[PDB]
């Protein structure tokens, strides 16, 4: 310290390279949201598993052609037919009924015209079939969708609800995944009370510890609210200490600046013993940005210390450790999604990197989105930023941009 200036590809490269990926457990299927595949998962079935009408209507020897047939009786979705078709004979069938042995292909109901009933009107009797059937037509033979043995997940795959379906489908109902990072937040600082606390003389509410905490949440992770802890090097080294114990990952806010009354940055390294990779970043905001490593019997914990400026307290959040709880949580490639969007606004460029958090807009038949800054329109005001825009670092010909202009934009919410 001061810690050198890290750059911005740096600091985020050293963050993925540096985070371990979590263990596996076996977990039920319905639980399987967001969860990746640590295994292969495979059929031990056909689907279907007997040959299946696509229709409602006739199964019947193609080779009889068009003409009249005797409806020897029907083959309802859920039972195995014992008859069959014999020539000159069809017998009737729903979508996703079985094929009776001796039919060979289905004619839809709109191909065909009744005949006979019962004088009840419960049987029909005798139908025309007013086509020549191709063979096998609107038939799924057995295995069509799926044949027994055939692998339809794969290890690595991030699992949304079509996946949870296929495992229901195959009947695989426990798989093994990768686990959650449990997240343990703190919030350090001597002026902050809780958010349940009226203001006493020179403090105010802590709004880091929530935002955080919502933060990781909306991804799907547990957390551990550690609450508020001042700033003094004893407190902070216990609180530490509980994170390690009861987390995977620690995210602090505060106690980072390079003032006084800033000792974090010492505890993690010389009583906590964690390895500090960085201390400062090269961006806007964020400079203050701390990231280390703990190797503590044979498990590598992680811990960010952000800002405590609220701003970039969730920017930070954003930038650095959403990716690394997805790497941690077995995602493959855990980099986030960046498209490309329309400047609403006029800026002037830093020459750090920077981050500004944004709402992104899809106008009527416009190709891109508009990507407007929060805080500066009630409708819009209504809307909760999904997306962080990321702005290039000032270059001599390149001090502004324009509105109108095609900037990155990181996604950070719904849609
Ligand atoms: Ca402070």
């Amino acid at each position: 310290s001061p810690f050198p200036l890290t750059s911005m590809d740096k600091a985020f490269i050293t963050v993925l390279e540096m985070t371990p990926v979590l263990g596996t457990e076996i977990i039920n299927y319905r639980d399987g949201m967001g969860r990746v595949l640590a295994q292969d998962v495979y059929a031990k079935d056909n689907l279907p598993p007997f040959p299946a009408s696509v229709k409602d209507g006739y199964a019947v020897r193609a080779a009889d052609g068009p003409g009249d047939r005797f409806i020897i009786g029907e083959s309802q979705a859920g039972e195995q037919p014992t008859q069959t078709v014999m020539p000159g004979q069809v017998m009737r069938v729903t979508t996703g009924a079985p094929i009776p042995c001796g039919a060979d292909a289905v004619v839809q109901v709109e191909d065909t015209e009744l005949i006979r009933e019962s004088d009840d009107g419960t049987e029909e009797l005798e139908v025309r079939i007013l086509v020549q059937a191709r063979p096998g037509q609107d038939i799924r033979p057995i295995g069509h969708d799926i044949k027994r043995g055939e692998c339809v997940l794969a290890k690595g795959t991030h699992m949304g609800p079509s996946e949870i379906g296929l495992l229901a489908t195959v009947g695989v109902t426990e798989v093994e995944v990768n686990k959650f990072p449990v997240v343990a937040v703190m919030s350090t600082g001597n002026e902050l009370l809780n958010p349940e606390d009226d203001l006493l003389p020179g403090k105010i509410r802590d709004s880091n510890r929530s935002t955080l905490l919502a933060t990781i949440q909306e991804h799907g992770y547990p957390t551990i609210n550690l609450g508020i802890v001042g700033d003094n090097p004893d407190d902070l080294l216990n609180a530490l200490n509980e994170g390690i114990s009861r987390a995977d990952v620690i995210i602090t806010s505060g106690g980072v600046s390079m003032g006084e009354k800033d000792y974090l940055k010492q505890v993690l390294d010389i009583d906590l013993h964690a390895q500090i990779h960085f201390g400062r970043v090269f961006m806007k905001p964020g400079l203050p940005t701390t990231f280390a490593t703990l190797d503590i019997d044979g498990v590598r914990k992680i811990i960010f210390a952000l800002p405590g400026n609220p701003v970039s307290a969730v920017v930070t959040c954003n930038l650095f450790v959403v990716p690394a709880l997805r790497k941690m949580q077995g995602i493959l490639d855990p980099r986030p999604t960046i498209i490309k969007a329309r400047l609403s606004c006029d800026v002037k460029l830093d020459p750090r990197p920077e981050y500004h958090r944004c709402i992104l807009t899809w106008h009527h038949q416009e190709p891109l989105p508009w990507a407007q800054s929060t805080g500066n329109s009630r409708l819009m005001s209504m809307r909760s930023a999904n997306g962080l825009l990321m702005l290039p670092p000032k270059t001599e010909q390149y001090v502004e941009l324009h509105k109108g202009e095609v900037v990155d934009v990181m996604v950070i919410g719904r849609l």
